[PDB]
DNA sequence: CCGACGACAGATAATTTGTCACTGTACAGTAGAATATAGATGCGCATCTATATAGATGCAAATTGAGTGGCCTTATTAAATGACTTCTCAACCAGTCA
C-alpha cells in the first residue's frame, strides 16, 4: 500500500484563450491517453473524438462538461469559456492560426474559429488557414504536439513573418 | 783237510682229470592274489551374478481452443420501400319542369 499519498493525475493549467479542442490534447499529452481512453476515465463513452474535431453538432451539454471537469480539475464553468458562447457560430472545417502570437502563448484560441474573425487584433494581421509555404492545411488542435507544420516542419512562431 | 753251497741229474707224492659205483631227493593240483590308501579326473546339481529390459511416472514445451479487453460524427429537408394509428361510410321532404 501507498505511504499516505493523494489520489492525482498530471493536471495542466488552461491558457488565457485556447480551445477544447487544444486543451483535452495537451491533457491526454501531460497523461498518455487515447482519446477514447480520456472520453472512458470521464464516463462519457466515444463523445471526446467529436470535441477533438470541433463536431460539436449536438454541443456539449452541462452534464459532459462536468464529467470531464471531474477529471481535468477545471470547473464546468470554465470549461464553457473554451467553447464558442450562445449564438455565436463557429466552422470545424478550416482549422486557423494566428502563429504572431503563438511565441506569446502556445495555444489554439478558439477565437479563430468564429465566422466572425479573419484579423487577430492584438496583432492587426489576417489569419492563416494553411502553412504559408507548402500551403498544407493544419492538423485539428488536439494534435498541435510539436507546434509546427506537419508536412514541411516550419514552426508556428515563424509563420508569423509569412502573413498578411 | 774239513765244512758249506750251487749244477745237474734222478726219484717222488700233490694236483688235476678222468672213470666208476652207490645215493638223497623231487615228481607228486597250486602264490598270483587280497586289501588298504592317496591322487587325479569327470558328470551332475545348486547358487549365485550381470544384462535386459517394457511399463509407469514426472515434466517441459507446443500448440489450441476458448475467452476478455480496448477503440468508434451528427443534426435538419426531400423522395423510395416496408409498417402502425385515427376518422368517415344518413335517407325523404321540399321546390321546379316537360
Amino acid at each position: 500500500e501507498a505511504p499516505d499519498v493523494k489520489p492525482w493525475l498530471f493536471l495542466i493549467k488552461p491558457y488565457e484563450g485556447e480551445s477544447l479542442s487544444h486543451f483535452l490534447g495537451r491533457f491526454r499529452r501531460a497523461n498518455h491517453l487515447s482519446a477514447s481512453g480520456l472520453g472512458t476515465l470521464a464516463g462519457i463513452g466515444a463523445i471526446v473524438a467529436r470535441w477533438e474535431r470541433f463536431h460539436f453538432n449536438p454541443r456539449p451539454s452541462q452534464q459532459e462538461l462536468e464529467a470531464i471537469a471531474s477529471v481535468v480539475e477545471v470547473d464546468a464553468q470554465r470549461l464553457a469559456q473554451m467553447l464558442p458562447p450562445a449564438g455565436v457560430g463557429m466552422q470545424h472545417e478550416p482549422i486557423r492560426l494566428c502563429g504572431a502570437c503563438y511565441a506569446e502563448s502556445p495555444c489554439h484560441r478558439i477565437e479563430w474559429q468564429y465566422k466572425s474573425v479573419w484579423k487577430c487584433d492584438r496583432h492587426q494581421l489576417k489569419i492563416l488557414a494553411k502553412c504559408p509555404n507548402c500551403q498544407a492545411p493544419f492538423k485539428m488542435p488536439a494534435l498541435w504536439e510539436d507546434g509546427c507544420c506537419h508536412r514541411c516542419r516550419m514552426p508556428f512562431a515563424e509563420m508569423a513573418k509569412l502573413q498578411k
